[PDB]
């Protein structure tokens, strides 16, 4: 077995293992669209001797962080090991060399959706957003008397086919992922791919909608086999507003007994009813996983909250160096020193706690994060926090 | 109709209202426990001309609030209507004289758990809590590298009966509920209570085992009808050790598949697996709902977060004065103002705020609390924050 | 109502009565290649009066028997009666013809598959092979330390695709229905249909995908709606190594919950594993059905077991004659005799006996097989078991 | 840790670790009735330092073999380690000391019901008889006209309150144990148990019946929740004509769609009926499992097949001993050499043999049992081949 780039020979192999790893695969088709996201030393294949046995790739993303920065970010994806060669240390070998490129090529974040829980933590990645699924029985849903947009006249909101407004949802989406973090670019191919989507196939997903207002779009579509299910596949909303007014459009699909959304936990959905029980946690989930590839350089380019007086800690990352962090007015300085550790952690924990999803007092209830110092505890998880609740952008 | 404090003739058609309004009604030997704990004046009823169709009262609670501040609290309970005299004002009718006789009394706060909730919101109840059902496949949880309680040598944890350790639980709960906003002082009688329920009921509950450590305690008992599923109906831990050392002997139930708890947010369990997607979010719902009764004494009263530096504010709650706010080195100051408004919101929103469950930045990203600063929303969010997260205690 | 072979022009009705009465059912293109397996005088049909109401036929199989013999086997299918013409006797009339034509034509057994179980008994068959379906749940599944190719270098097996190696599954598949009782031939157009089935469907089957080692090759597919379940369509092993290594790859599918195939009940498969408990039989059923045509012939035809010592005994079968059997060193001897039975048994009983699924004795228990000689029970046991497992080929 | 026989004060704790191990445990009053059956030092637990953490015992069985022969066997039960005290070798501990205890007290057997399937394999015990639940859709059920007891008259077969018929079930079962591999002796005691079982508890079990025949009984109530399944607890039947006649009077119970019963794979049940089919196979499991603690002991009690002819081999059994076996005329001789093996296998794997339930076949093809003589294999299958099939008789 041997370790290289694939040549383009080596694209047939691929595709098969794909097709024979994801049931999510769409074609080849799909597949070149997405492929224009993946640098040229973006990939590496395993042989064995000889067919393609072992893959994984990067693709070149831009993340948004805390402080509305934006990181150039190494997205892992089509990572497989044939089920004829499990536990040949295959992705150990291809996850280390992928690292290497990735680390050597300057990017200070790698990130990856991960297919289970418990594979990627040994390689540094930290869960670092979740998903919340809502599900709203709309046949109770009454709006609060403070919910924006209840006054008299006219819709903000109109129902629309997706494919005749794409201009519109780009410029939406492009507002929205500079302003939270998780957000990500999406490239004219992924619109490409999406729109492409939202018609129906022949038993397959029916017609999606959109409901487009100035300031913020939702796509759904009527569940495949549950009639009385409407998805939202995707909410985008800038303003409080473009929120409120979007799920008033969307309880107004009388047809439906139930909305559903994959979401965040701090969407506000449920304070916009009389009876926030209605806006029911049916499933919660893992999102965006981050590998801290750089510390100084992840630690120096974000925002922290500026309610923290300034302070200075020792930071120790197992395996990842050993830095002095000052953190005041909003900002890091990572530089570093042979002085005692203060914090210590593993690098996947530091994912877990870059765009404020987890706070460092819990991970430090699980041992995961030590210090002494419940005052240093204190200041960590209100220098982390986020500002603007983290979401997740698209899946990849 | 006529609104009145019942006299012991009136004790029988109370009972026969709550057998008929509460399905999981013990009858009124347990009632007899429970209402030791109902002061003199504590109780309205509602008669027809004459039978009881309406009754509410309040129990004597004392409530763990941020900073460890005990609160005298009203426990809000036996609300119940006759379905033969709905939509006739009788629960607006009682909740206005138990609500005079709580403010006149000198409770700060009032509390309750909800049956539904659309109803209390309007009574200026806000939800405080948030409960959080955890199911763990027990058959895959591993215990990470840096979880504690892992070396070799003796367990610190005991599977014991618990009706045989009564004084071991009492002292872990009384420094438990100390420890935790949300926390609830249990009275003798409600420990009599809870070491009945312990026992099984023939077609009823299986027998309650319980896990002892020197600093936490698990009571649980296996399912009614699943056979595979062990429910933990309490776990107080007063040490992250004690958490950690609980969870390894309950993963040890090895002829389960699935144990279930219903925890809070923060509940570090997930951090202590090598595969925290194992321990999955089953089911989340409003615990505890606050009703602030006096704004000053409830706001001076709790500690806030000593992270965020001096601040001063004017805050309107609607229909609950207006006051001149002040927050520095952990403390509040709250004096009546006539100067202009920063910050407005309802009685129940102040309730939601008050444990730190519920960000302000949430609540006025949904219109529940306007202000046009909002510099001045993040300082709230992170004052009113908890250091120690908010727990439910034991429903009422 | 006339009963006849049917001339070209009757065909697009049978291919009505065909669509009516299987859902199974693929359109006249499968059917076309199916139609080569029926010889010239191979159908009849019932027309009232005038249109089709009732039909059947046989294909010219090669079917393997104990001792590794191919018979010429008459293959019944596409038998459907109207519902409009029921309990008229169109099957008993329709069976009565294609026997005669089949025993005139030479055939020493007939087969077919049953839709109902309680049908086919009355017309002289009897279920000759059991499907076992073994549910796998593959996230617990742990190779023996006895289980072969568990050793270190290169697998043995290549995940395919099954339309680019048709040359290497019919070579495996060739050796493998030689080799076991149950097996039949696979003519060049059946492998036609069968590679065309692997393909994808639009609102249909997943893609399949092969599992090839030089002496075995698995056939399998995700499910439709369980996304986590992959379906053995087939496995063809003709080593214990192939068997083992292609369980290896298959336990390997890493994305799958649960394996499941329709096997037989000596699959080795529980055995490779240290929990024999996790292979789960899941269902049970009749496979193939024969009858006996001609009772020597089929009696001298196989082999018998060799550790059985030479005995002679008179079998009667229900209007099917009276024998002196003589078996002694694997082979059976079979005259015509008027001496006294010792053993009686209706047709379909010999047939259940034929491929050595059914033990005499169970069947004796039943009062199926009649002797007063526990004995001549105990030999005929010994002499009609099978050393190789039978099997099932393919559905017909 | 100690390991010890427990003194008169360990059995509260034991009784303690029981509730908390087993979910279908009996108090301590079903736990006097079956404590008679362990010996003086049939029983150890384990102290931390100080509470019982560990416990097993084996009581005194008798088991019927092939041959009709009767074994003392050791039956292991009531083994449990304390959620607290997992993954610290007190179950091999505990294993290791009672196997030497039943091994010095000379005991060629000993047997256990697993509670998985993935446990006793490395402690020497082989899964040695098969459960198979049959389902019968009782209203499609019609008798086959060969089926024993269709005649006009009267019935041999009573519906009867199983208490007032004590003296006849013992009678009935004490013939079938003797006649039946897997057969056990079953004491007054556990008669006293079985009979208490019988009738209906408030919100537990349903009241028993029983159909009584001279030469068999079944005992069966009506489902728990399902009110159209009669389950049979227990059918014991020492002739054909008595199975086939009460299985008539099940099929006769009007008021059920479904009766199911867990039997062993040659059940003849299904060759009663016109539809082989309508008797489903709905559940399969491992029963019984031996380890033979006395391999020459065990190999020359038991009784072989008369039908293969005399034949000598070595058999090694891993750290087990090595031995020259001779068969023929239906006995074993079985003494110690250091000859050349020609078949190998691990002690459980003698176990599943032992009962005839496993093909030495099988297993070979797993690589449990290594031989390089296939002639040598047949001899073997055909030798073990138990005459009456191997069924289960009580749990324990
Ligand atoms: C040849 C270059 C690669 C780049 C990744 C890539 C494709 S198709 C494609 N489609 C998608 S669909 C969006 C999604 O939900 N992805 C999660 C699951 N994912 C795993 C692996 C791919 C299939 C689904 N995503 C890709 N990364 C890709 C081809
Ligand atoms: C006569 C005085 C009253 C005081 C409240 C009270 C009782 S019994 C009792 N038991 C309980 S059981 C604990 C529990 O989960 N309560 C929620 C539902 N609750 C609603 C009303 C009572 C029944 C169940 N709780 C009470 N407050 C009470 C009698
Ligand atoms: C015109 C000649 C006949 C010969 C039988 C025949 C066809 S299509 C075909 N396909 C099949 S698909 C393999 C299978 O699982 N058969 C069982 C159910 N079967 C019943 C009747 C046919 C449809 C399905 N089988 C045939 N015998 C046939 C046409
Ligand atoms: C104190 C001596 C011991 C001897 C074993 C023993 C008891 S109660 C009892 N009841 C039973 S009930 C029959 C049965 O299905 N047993 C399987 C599960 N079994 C596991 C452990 C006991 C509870 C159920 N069986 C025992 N061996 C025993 C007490
Ligand atoms: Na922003
Ligand atoms: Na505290
Ligand atoms: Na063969
Ligand atoms: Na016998």
């Amino acid at each position: 077995v041997t370790l290289c780039s694939p040549t383009e020979d080596d694209w047939p192999g691929m595709f098969l293992l794909a097709a024979a790893s994801f049931t999510d695969f769409i074609g080849p088709e799909s597949a070149t669209a997405w492929r224009t996201l993946v640098p040229t030393d973006g990939a590496v294949v395993v042989r064995d001797g000889s067919e393609v046995v072992g893959m994984a790739l990067y693709m070149d993303l831009r993340l948004t962080v805390p402080g509305e920065v934006v990181l150039p970010t190494a997205g892992l994806s089509f990572v497989a090991v044939a089920p004829t060669h499990r536990r040949r240390g295959l992705l150990r070998a291809m996850c280390a060399e992928l690292h290497r490129r990735i680390a050597d090529s300057g990017y200070p974040v790698a990130a990856l959706h991960a297919s289970e829980g418990g594979i990627y933590g040994r390689f540094g990645y930290g869960p670092a957003t979740t998903l919340h699924e809502l599900t709203v029985d709309r046949r109770f849903a009454r709006f609060h008397a403070d919910a924006p947009g209840g006054g008299l006249g006219g819709s903000s909101v109109r129902l629309v086919r997706p494919t005749e407004h794409r201009g519109e949802f780009e410029a939406i989406y492009e507002r929205w992922r500079q302003q939270v973090p998780g957000g990500l670019l999406r490239p004219q191919v992924l619109w490409d791919e999406l729109l492409a989507e939202a018609k129906a196939a022949p038993g397959g997903d029916r017609e999606s909608f959109a409901l487009l207002h100035p300031d913020g779009y939702a796509l759904y579509r009527v569940d495949r086999t549950d009639l009385k299910l409407a998805r939202v596949s995707e909410l985008r909303a800038v303003t409080a507003d473009a929120h409120c007014a979007l799920w008033r459009a969307l309880i107004g699909l009388d047809s439906m007994e139930r909305i559903s959304i994959i979401t965040h936990p701090q969407d506000p959905l449920p304070h916009l009813l009389t009876d926030t029980r209605l806006a029911r946690t049916t499933w919660r989930q893992d999102g965006l996983w981050l590998r801290i590839m750089n510390v100084p350089a992840a630690l120096e380019a974000r925002g922290y909250a500026h309610e923290v007086g300034e302070f200075s800690t020792v930071l120790e990352v197992s395996d990842g160096g050993r830095f002095a962090l000052k953190i005041g007015d909003g900002r890091a300085r990572c530089t570093p020193t042979d002085a005692a550790a203060e914090i210590e952690m593993d690098r996947d924990v530091l994912g877990s706690l870059y765009l404020g999803a987890h706070r460092a007092s819990t991970l430090a209830a699980a041992n995961r994060l030590r210090t002494k110092d419940s005052q240093l505890l204190r200041r960590l998880d209100a220098a982390f926090a986020s500002d603007v609740p983290v979401q997740t952008a698209f899946e990849f």
